[PDB]
């Protein structure tokens, strides 16, 4: 089937040599030498494409605009005109003009015009294809050089860019060649987290900044500015490729001043990374100095119920003199509520806002049917966590911030990762215990907790950390175990996705 | 701050007249005659837009393109060439390329390419506020006078049109307009509805397509045509404004033909209009006629449990003979498994397949939550459906649908509303209720005495149904107070509004 152009000009007689080029090219072009006529026209008919000219005796073409695009919105609608005035321009780009081509125009400015708004999603898709079939053996090449945390950042960031490029393309063999370079560079980080987090305890050790020097390390210097008050936003559970999805829609309200990526530590999960943020001390040290604020594995109830008290501990032990308050965000009404009120916190210098909500998606994947439909993918998760991110009370917490004209902090505790291939043991990426039986290549393996700054109830003790896409499934209920546990979001073990999380620095704009 | 270009291209000297004119108009242009020191430059300064030739000596402007997209995917790249090269407006088009203007260029024209790329968000809030001062006053007047279910659809698809573009706006005074011009429109569809809904059901009346008619008035013409195979999908609950979100993304796959709104029968309740759909009956000539399939309220399980024998029985009524198979979707491995294996109905003349949305009430105040934060308002909800489409097995079966020639016909049973005002009854958290022995506010509700004039069963002479009008939910006396502060602000259905009663029936050709 051709594609059907609707061309409405006063002077369509002296475009007879840009209708045959256009009809050479496969397309059926029907002329109108008037806005009324060719609505009536466009409401008997289904064109793909309206070309317009603006100056017309009867309706202008931007009169003949509105009554169409009122008619059947989803038309793209292309001005082709003498006119050169701002105030067209701007009229036509504010009336959702798709193009505007200024008369004398080459005809190939047309069929480029045709070809960008009409075949560009074929053309995007063929062209990534290429790029990546021509990419990927540089990236095996760059993935083999790799010998610092910083290199590891640095492929981290080139892997979600193809991650987030190729996401609708439809050659299979491309797909699994990105995902077999996805799981190569977990397992190569699994390595390299290995051999080397034990040392990064060392004194002077050259070390990436980790959850307990967060807060001191990157906020304390934007604090002693001074300059303003500061937002200080943890989402829980955040990847970094769901900050890349919603970077787009924060920049309405915020400018990216600095980027930190930055590194969970051990296990990747809120009661030791997001209390150590709070903290700043490793959970061994929040044993030592709170024993009435840090709980084990083992004992009832909450694991974060005491960060607003650690926070205001670490802030008096560094000497800040500041005004500040801690919110947990837990539920929708609560993120209501802080947005509607928050105002109230303009003399503050510090709010602090933990919010819960990718968490609940993140395990609402496996348990509700709705999430389950909504988050099939990483894809699906990206698109269901940017949706969110657009409609949430975050958002109107962030643009009440801009207002009163705070600095916005925004950062996570760590990521998770969709797993997808058991492992046998006697939480699915770290278990602690002083009897368990593993496969040793699966799994870290930490005979001595205390050595990277973990608890542990006796000389027994040990923790397990999943490497790559493992889950630690029990021999007990292994096929069940198996067939539950596939494919869901978990988090606690060590890969890109756990382990390097974004720290973003904005100004209000 | 002045708009920063960074402009690439070998033969800059012969570009200057173009530069002093973006210089006058406040652009400040920094030039650059080779790919690899226009990166070095894009890298330590902060550009809003980049320029690039096609052709120059060292690297091409595609290659220079593509180390700066990976740098800063965000900043817009326009092509300013003339190449004799093959392919190349496809190559560019392909690299993500923001514009191409072709040598020779008009410098009005880069101007028009500079406040297309950089400045249409903001001129198209600026338009869309503008023009809506000038319009809400004209809706209002047009609303007074209403007076046909005719007009009634018009109105609808004014409001969903100034809705749509209002819903990224600022201006909170404008916003709460058009939401005062949407609540008096239900206010009044209500009085329209109540006053003639029984006079439709009259022999010879004049009425819109209804649920019973749906499948003989506008599906059969489509079958008898005897030109392609037929995927018909009834997506379940879906409004009006659902289908605008993703019309955009369906037209990748399908050209829209043909898009008729019509009426729900009441109640707007998948028991009722969505059996009606698949019989072409009433739900009081299904009792009578399908005894064995018709379900009352007051009956155990599954209300829609028979559609497929609904509709082989109504296939046979009309003397079609066609190979035809029914699918209902309730789970994303039901849809995955069509998806995966729609290829075996390629023999068939008709697919009919029901997709199940998102359960947007819940009875879990854990999964509530979770609805709330994702669906808050009719933005948020939008936001969801259009997630939901571009990422569910529906899309894929109808890619699957696609690729063998099959014509798509989407429709729906009924819509939803968002429910703002509690309503108590005595005697399910839907917007109707039957029984023998109701309390209800009567202002707030269409009241029907006599049942089976609007071809609905009554167990006895003293069954009536109500239907709640305007955003009204009807609220349980006993917990009253947590049923209100529950069931506030979420989607519902089977009472009158725009929302629930017009919808969408639309038939597509494959591309
Ligand atoms: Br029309
Ligand atoms: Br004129
Ligand atoms: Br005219
Ligand atoms: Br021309
Ligand atoms: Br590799
Ligand atoms: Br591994
Ligand atoms: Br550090
Ligand atoms: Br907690
Ligand atoms: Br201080
Ligand atoms: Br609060
Ligand atoms: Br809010
Ligand atoms: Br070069
Ligand atoms: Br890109
Ligand atoms: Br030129
Ligand atoms: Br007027
Ligand atoms: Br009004
Ligand atoms: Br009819
Ligand atoms: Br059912
Ligand atoms: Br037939
Ligand atoms: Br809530
Ligand atoms: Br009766
Ligand atoms: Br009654
Ligand atoms: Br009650
Ligand atoms: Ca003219
Ligand atoms: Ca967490
Ligand atoms: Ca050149
Ligand atoms: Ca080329
Ligand atoms: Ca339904
Ligand atoms: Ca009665």
């Amino acid at each position: 089937d051709k594609i059907r152009i609707l061309w409405v000009d006063d002077e369509i007689d002296l475009l007879k040599p840009h209708i045959l080029f256009l009809e050479k090219k496969n397309y059926e072009v029907t002329t109108s030498n008037n806005g009324l006529d060719a609505i009536a026209l466009f409401e008997e008919e289904n064109f793909d494409i309206v070309f317009l000219d603006e100056n017309m005796p009867g309706m202008s073409g931007l009169e003949t605009l509105s009554e169409m695009k009122e008619k059947k919105s989803a038309i793209p609608m292309i001005m082709i005109t003498k006119s050169e005035e701002e105030y067209i321009m701007e009229e036509a780009i504010g009336s959702k003009i798709a193009d505007y081509l200024i008369k004398p125009v080459n005809p190939n400015q047309i069929l480029l015009s045709l070809k960008k708004n009409l075949d560009d999603s074929r053309l995007i898709t063929e062209k990534t294809t290429l790029d990546y079939q021509k990419e990927f053996r540089k990236i095996s090449m760059e993935l083999a050089m790799v010998n610092s945390y910083e290199d590891w950042v640095e492929l981290y960031k080139k892997l979600l860019f193809w991650e987030l490029k190729l996401e609708d393309i439809n050659d299979q063999a491309m797909i699994e060649i990105l995902e077999s370079q996805k799981v190569e560079a977990n397992s190569q980080f699994g390595k390299y987290i290995e051999r080397n987090y034990e040392d990064w305890f060392a004194p002077k050790a050259d070390k990436p900044i980790q959850s307990h020097n967060l807060f001191k390390e990157l906020v304390v210097p934007e604090i002693k500015k001074k300059d303003k008050p500061i937002l200080f936003v943890v989402i829980d559970n955040l990847r970094y490729d769901q900050w890349k999805s919603f970077e787009t829609v924060i920049s309405n309200y915020y400018k990216l001043e600095k980027e930190v990526p930055y590194f969970s530590i051990l296990p990747t999960a809120t009661q030791y990374a997001r209390n150590a943020i709070f903290s700043g001390l490793m959970p061994l040290d929040m044993e030592k100095q709170f024993p009435q604020y840090w709980k084990n594995d083992v004992e009832d109830g909450g694991k974060n119920l005491y960060e607003a008290e650690f926070l205001s501990a670490q802030i008096k032990r560094l000497g800040l003199n500041i005004k500040e308050d801690y919110f947990k965000i837990t539920n929708y009404a609560g993120g209501k509520k802080l947005a509607e009120n928050f105002k109230a916190l303009k003399g503050n210098d510090l709010v602090t806002v933990v919010y819960n909500f990718v968490d609940m998606l993140s395990h609402a994947k496996t348990e509700m049917e709705v999430v389950k439909e909504l988050a099939s993918d990483d894809k699906a998760y990206r698109s269901l966590t940017l949706s969110w991110f657009k409609n949430s009370p975050l958002l109107e917490i962030i643009q009440q911030a801009q207002l009163l004209g705070f600095k916005l902090i925004l950062t996570t505790d760590h990521g998770t990762i969709n797993v997808k291939n058991p492992s046998k043991v006697v939480n699915l990426r770290y278990k602690t215990g002083r009897s368990l039986t593993y496969e040793q290549k699966d799994v870290y393996v930490v005979k001595e907790p205390k050595t990277i700054g973990l608890p542990a109830i006796n000389m027994s003790s040990s923790f397990i950390f999943a490497k790559n896409d493992f889950f630690l499934a029990y021999v007990n209920n292994y096929n069940h175990y198996v067939s539950y546990y596939k494919n869901t979001y978990q988090h606690g073990g060590i890969s890109l996705e756990e382990m390097i999380i974004p720290f973003l620095v904005f100004n209000p704009k």
